[PDB]
């Protein structure tokens, strides 16, 4: 509808796949080469389905901060025959608050879904499903089951992936440029 939705669409159309684990179907963001991200509660194993095709997992790392606190981001390297467009230059370098964000989801349940979530707070600490978690972003939208892995963008930045909600607020794990240096 406007330039926020334009940037969100550009990311969804080239940099997302549908990932299926034993824990469900997730929006999965491809970042560069065969490297993608997914919420750690997806419980990625040795094999994952990518757009309904059986795919070997070459590496999977559940990120934690240097205090050994959960970040809820798993970085996955896929045995795929095709690379993602490199979007690392759209990742923030530092923790921040944002205006006017969009949450975008693409699954069998929710195809071509875009949600203007508005202001995004650097919330920090969250007890997420009983697990102490850091680097959480919060937005005041009543997000639902089916949106985990959804991409949070502003114009020109890819800032997080949706990891949970409490019925009134939604929560994303930050994406930082430093997670994807090679």
């Amino acid at each position: 509808m406007g330039p926020g939705f334009d940037f969100a669409q550009a990311i969804m159309k080239k940099n997302t796949v549908i990932a299926r684990t034993e824990k469900g179907e997730f929006t999965m963001l491809g970042v560069y080469d065969r490297v993608a991200v997914i919420p750690t509660h997806a419980s990625v194993g040795e094999i994952i389905y990518i757009n309904d095709v059986e795919t070997r997992v070459l590496d999977a790392c559940a990120l934690r901060d240097l205090t050994d606190t959960n970040l809820e981001i798993t970085i996955v390297k896929l045995d795929r025959n095709q690379k993602f467009r490199d979007i690392r230059h759209f990742l923030p370098r530092c923790e921040d608050d944002y205006n006017d964000a969009v949450l975008s989801v693409h699954t069998s349940k929710f195809p071509n879904m875009y949600i203007p979530v508005g202001q995004v707070t650097n919330y920090g600490f969250l007890n997420l499903g009983g697990t102490p978690t850091h680097r959480i972003l919060m937005y005041n939208f009543p997000t639902r089951a089916g949106q985990c892995g959804g991409v949070v963008t502003t114009t020109g930045k890819v800032i997080g992936i949706h990891v949970g909600g409490n019925g009134a607020q939604g929560f994303a794990a930050m994406l930082l440029h430093s997670y994807f240096t090679d």
